[PDB]
């Protein structure tokens, strides 16, 4: 991977736990690295997340099979244990496999029902999500959305609030209330925080959000009769491509789940129409030819660009 | 755009006027640039031609809407007046938009029912088409042909006459009458001219006399050709316009006028379409894509019947064209 | 072309003679060069192999037609004789074509029912195939296989024997017999030879093979008094793409032919599954994604990589 160290050392969601069943092999793609995810058939077995590559002759291990707590390459049958060490070369069954016979392994943790991966050296914890432990809140997951846009443009779009009346009219916006009041934004060691903001839907909700790290956002909305939170997680496939997922929790009736998912789906697809059209693909930082213009209601998206530059992000941006 | 200045400062057709209704938003591409063409809902409203790009967050303005004689970006609703100046930012409705909030605008003229665009500073006039105002002549437009070939190879193939008996058997030639007489070619202050040339066509109607077509053409600029043909009963002229999408891709259109019966329009359009598609089969195949000028594949060979296509290549070098050529 | 002179000056198969009937026009691609193959309508006419290019206005001659003993370009009807000389320019029927009016022609020989081409100046003869002349041997031909992999990776995969029990189980091995004996490998002026080797399916066969040149392999298998030999010929389309063909001869029953053809098709498709997945695309050579690992049963594929470097191959390898 050629991503910046600041990106390499963070945790990213790559899958839902429910999709990584015992005995299964699945794949993902993170910061330009192809990943294989596997579990032994044993109940409660851990998830291994490795680079999807057999170092013998360069075959994807995801093309193999899980047997007896090992992942077995399809080409010459080399067997790799849970730690990624080759323990058996069938052509030479009494030989001790060379030390180089070892899959590239990465850090993996399950949290909030999601599979989190760190390709580097974890310097931080997985982002917090306080309502996960609050049994007054129900939970639901959106499907995943594959987006042909930089992961930082994806997050930029979700920090933006002034677009609501124009592409989310009815759910998040009112074309008769397109004015945007003064925004409160802070960037510090807790990350990027937008203060409480009044949303007009054509009722009136109060919204705020925080990003402790650049590609995960915690979003909180209070309506009249209900509070809705979510954890937005962007998988940075590479500089130009993203996966998007939401874990949503709410303290109203359980029966609202389908309507919530439907509203999110409508809004997300409205945003994707814009995201797929933006040029340049990578997010421009502060300094397809004219440079970006910023107005006061861009205060939070300007702060996001400033934050990325302070962090040293060069991957997925321009 | 890496196009040469001599190309940037010229006029090119990007659309037919009749396909650009009031209130409409049309996309096109020219010399590597993405364009948006829009009109207000007022009748006889002019056509604006701008780079298709909102300078706020980089969204195509063509994804927006036309309202109150402005083009409105879909993302945050900034409204751009006919001059391309942002006159309204909805998030801050009492704020004067910054002077930088301005679309890149280009020159547009309507002429002969065609939308002409100049991306630079118009040195030249739009090419002349004398029959346009002659009521003895009817008019028709071909469809637009999208061609995966350099615009200069598209025009090279229209200047070429010796191919007629081989890929246009019937409408423009016959394979047993393939010899090419000496050609009159001039490159001068009027551009490139091929003088009157006898075209030998295959007979179709056995009751009638030979067609005995005499053709000539002139290019005052390198991607527009004025073509004139006298046949047995009538004169047919056309204006051929090549849109240089980029170095390797072209749109081709003809405006055709004739002083015979209006009822011939179907035969004319079908004959043009048959010939054009025969030419496209060759154009798509030619390598290198870009037109070789005079100087790993071997060099082009030239014979006497290539006099006008050689002259075209020499003219392009004189003009300084480097874009779409090699 | 950017291919090495050592590759340019060798012979490659580009077609089966059965693919090129009298009067036909066919295309092929070799070392980056587009080829046209044509024959006059006469009985037993020779095959011309030229660069697929009319030097007048750059049209592929393969879009033309064969007329008399000439290939006629579709655009302006220039006529090229069997030597590639333009003999008629129809616009100027009494004019002697300029000397430059000439197709680029290549060396071509038919041998073993295959069309061999040398783009350069051939320093070697076409490889030997002793059984061709033996009336005790029947012959058959596989179809041609277009493979999105380097021609040197295709040949590497056919030199590899330890993969037999894992991707060719039931034809060339089985997983209960995966151990690989000490291999006999020699590289000298004859090229690369693998000495006789036991193949499992007693239930066993004896195999050996030899490459006089890097992209053609002679292979010999004996089992139950029947012998099967083949000539494997790889067409190096460019650095990343190959055509694969086999000429097979055997001295058992004629009725084995469809079974032989079916077995080869299964094995080849089993190999293509692996070949298409391998990264990098080009064959990695030895060094003086992690680097390849080599174990004793890789002795002959290691020797292949060593040979290619010693020959100075840079095209299709890394
Ligand atoms: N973390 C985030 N979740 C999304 C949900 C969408 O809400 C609904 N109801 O669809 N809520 C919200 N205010 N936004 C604004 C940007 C993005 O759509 C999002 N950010
Ligand atoms: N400006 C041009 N219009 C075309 C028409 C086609 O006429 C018909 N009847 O199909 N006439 C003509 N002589 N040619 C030669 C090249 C190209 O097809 C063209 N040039
Ligand atoms: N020259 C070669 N021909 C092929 C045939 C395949 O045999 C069958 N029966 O399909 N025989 C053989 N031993 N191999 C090993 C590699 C490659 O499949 C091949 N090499
Ligand atoms: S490539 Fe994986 S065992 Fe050989
Ligand atoms: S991107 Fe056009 S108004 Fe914001
Ligand atoms: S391009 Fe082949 S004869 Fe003109
Ligand atoms: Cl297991
Ligand atoms: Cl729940
Ligand atoms: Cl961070
Ligand atoms: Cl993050
Ligand atoms: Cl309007
Ligand atoms: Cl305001
Ligand atoms: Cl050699
Ligand atoms: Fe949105
Ligand atoms: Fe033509
Ligand atoms: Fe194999």
């Amino acid at each position: 991977t050629t991503a910046d160290l600041i990106l390499i050392n963070n945790w990213y969601v790559v899958a839902k736990v429910e999709d990584c069943r015992p005995g299964s092999i699945t794949t993902a793609h993170l910061l330009g690295v192809k990943l294989v995810l596997w579990r032994s058939h044993e109940q409660n077995s851990p998830i291994q997340v490795w680079q999807d590559y057999c170092p013998h002759r360069g075959v994807p291990l995801s093309m193999g099979e899980v047997a007896n707590n090992t992942l077995v390459c399809p080409y010459h049958g080399w067997r790799y244990n849970q730690a990624g060490k080759c323990v058996q070369i069938p052509a030479h069954p009494d030989m001790v496999p060379p030390a180089s016979a070892q899959a590239k392994t990465y850090h993996c943790q399950e949290r909030y029902g999601l599979v989190w991966v760190c390709l580097g050296n974890p310097v931080n914890d997985i982002p917090s999500f306080p309502e996960w432990d609050d049994p007054n809140y129900h939970k639901t997951y959106t499907k995943s959305y594959l987006i042909q846009a930089s992961p930082f443009r994806v997050m930029d779009n979700s920090i933006d609030v002034s677009h609501f009346p124009f592409i989310h009219e009815g759910i998040l916006g009112d074309r008769n209330h397109a004015e945007v009041e003064d925004l409160e934004v802070k960037v510090d060691k807790d990350g990027l925080t937008m203060g409480k903001y009044q949303v007009h839907t054509s009722d009136s909700m109060v919204n705020w959000f925080r990003l402790s790290h650049p590609l995960c956002q915690y979003c909180s909305t209070e309506a009249s009769e209900m509070r809705t939170v979510d954890l937005m997680v962007v998988t940075p496939i590479d500089e130009d491509n993203s996966v998007l997922r939401y874990l949503i929790m709410w303290n109203g009736s359980k029966t609202l789940e389908s309507k919530i998912l439907a509203d999110y789906d409508q809004v997300i697809e409205e945003d994707i129409r814009i995201l797929h059209s933006q040029q340049p693909t990578r997010l421009p930082l502060l300094s397809g030819l004219p440079q970006e213009i910023h107005v006061p209601s861009d205060r939070c998206t300007v702060a996001y660009r400033r934050w990325l530059k302070e962090l040293g992000v060069t991957y997925g941006v321009c």
